[PDB]
């Protein structure tokens, strides 16, 4: 399918050097960063969407995720699937484990306090993360059942928001430094 929505986010720190492709790929070199989130994806998500991408490159030098990204709102939900990472795997209070597209993922929920949101300014919110539990291998046509990790979050209680927001394949870093290169569709 194609991308109809480009994310490009930095909180300003250090360097972002996005590049927005053709098609559906990017491309991103990032260096002493604070946070920041870039990515491809879609306008309005769906829990019914089946998110293909192939990450030619993944060369994250520190902290940094390659993963299914986005917001619900009413009420306000950043979540993620994530397939790979730099040094650092995210956890937080464990739910469950969901099997989807030949990978386990360990369920998990975290609370941001006072952080930057989708609305811009800051608040309190919840996350919602499924987290591969080795790194998925990079440089070949993956696959993300998103349908798979909605039903199983709602199985522990885990519910999205009515309002959906946007819905992308992201490359997010912390305070760190690297490279990725990500086609989706």
């Amino acid at each position: 399918a194609s991308t109809d929505y480009w994310q490009n986010w930095t909180d300003g720190g250090g360097i972002v050097n996005a590049v927005n492709g053709s098609g559906g790929n990017y491309s991103v070199n990032w260096s002493n960063t604070g946070n920041f989130v870039v990515g491809k994806g879609w306008t309005t998500g769906s829990p019914f969407r089946t998110i293909n991408y192939n990450a030619g490159v993944w060369a994250p030098n520190g902290n940094g995720y390659l993963t299914l990204y986005g917001w619900t709102r009413s009420p306000l939900i950043e979540y993620y699937v994530v397939d790979s990472w730099g040094t650092y795997r995210p956890t937080g209070t464990y739910k469950g484990t969901v099997k989807s597209d030949g990978g386990t993922y360990d369920i998990y929920t975290t609370t941001r306090y006072n952080a930057p949101s989708i609305d811009g300014d800051r608040t309190t919110f919840t996350q919602y993360w499924s987290v591969r539990q080795s790194k998925r291998p990079t440089g070949s046509n993956a696959t993300i059942t998103f349908t798979n990790h909605v039903n199983a979050w709602k199985s522990h209680g885990m519910n999205l928001g009515s309002n959906w927001a946007y819905q992308v394949m992201a490359t997010e870093g912390y305070q760190s430094s690297g490279s990725s290169n990500v086609t989706v569709w």
